[PDB]
């Protein structure tokens, strides 16, 4: 196991790190046919997405999707200071594989 | 990949957008047989529904409609703010496509 | 498609709406067999609840019973002033059909 | 049907109730295999558990105690004040049946 | 049944117990195929992981494995404040199996 989120991301192929070290600016959740996603915001423009859910996901990953949904909401609510971001960069926007919460 | 809700919005027919830049003044829940919905209000008398689910209803779609449901509650709770909203305007009340959460 | 609490009530056959504009004063919950439900009191005296799910719902009025269950627990910790409460009058306690919640 | 935790707690026969008049002073949680279950605890010492769910359960009961575990991390959390507690005295500890938080 | 964490990290000899009486420093998520779980730190450095539901688990613990991710969320944005934990030793991180909360 990775320990943490440097590590962790490190184990995938087209992937990225962000250092936010700021709170989510904007937070944006779709209902709307094959865009049932979730778009996020920081005050520099920075907008990630979280991956609208396909068959190209496991069984394993596509549950923890809607998990990081759940999280991204009661950040951006409570007011959360993200450190970093784990991404796949072969997206626009990025796709969030990861975070880290620190204050 | 749309990159705000604007551009999302634009990708559907019947659809529409709502700059409130307001907390929500009500919310409305029911378990009512066929009925089963949301129903939030502005200050300006703007209501909005989450609809029922049916058949124009992807699985995905389904569940997605749940977690608005969990949003639009949290938000009221937490006294809101709602910047944006992407409708079905062929809709009454207005369909809720997606939600935009800016301070 | 119903615009608020009140024209939705009436949509059904054993209805009625009070409207108390304050919070919960107390709220029960139980685990036992058969009583697998949820109970809400006012302040002036007023008692509900939320029914235990068996053949008289429709499937998605369950899932719907579960977010209800969720809704009273939230504003009951939160002391979220509840508008109305549409209630079918033909149980005691008056089992609720809808809440509203009001600014 | 009954209308507080007095009705409800007597409808049952290895019963009784605690008026603790307070807030959840230990807050324990476990996922260790067939241990799967939480623990509270008040300040003088008074211990409960909401069981593993099985097989002297009827299945209505399974997600009742899902949510009584979330109502009980809930109340922890936000320091609550538990009013009263319907309890199965034949089990060590204190297998809670119903809840009641009073304003 | 088990009465208290000490009781129940007891009954394993794979299982050894951390007492931190400390809130959580940093809360790590990731959704990466093959790689579903939480990390969780300490101001000491202690680091822990939830694990992924793997064949070492049973059912009944797959559904736990998503409360403790839930219970673990709740408590770094709440500045929790854990007091003990007893965990999986074999591993590394350590992998939790019950959490204790006390204030």
């Amino acid at each position: 196991t990775p320990q943490n989120i440097t590590d962790l991301c490190a184990e995938y192929h087209n992937t990225q790190i962000h250092t936010l070290n700021d709170k989510i600016f904007s937070y944006t959740e779709s209902l709307a046919g094959k865009r049932e996603m979730a778009i996020i915001t920081f005050k520099n423009g920075a907008t990630f997405q979280v991956e609208v859910p396909g068959s190209q996901h496991i069984d394993s990953q596509k549950k923890a999707i809607e998990r990081m949904k759940d999280t991204l909401r009661i950040a951006y609510l409570t007011e959360a200071k993200v450190e970093k971001l784990c991404v796949w960069n072969n997206k626009t926007p990025h796709a969030i594989a990861a975070i880290s919460m620190a204050n």
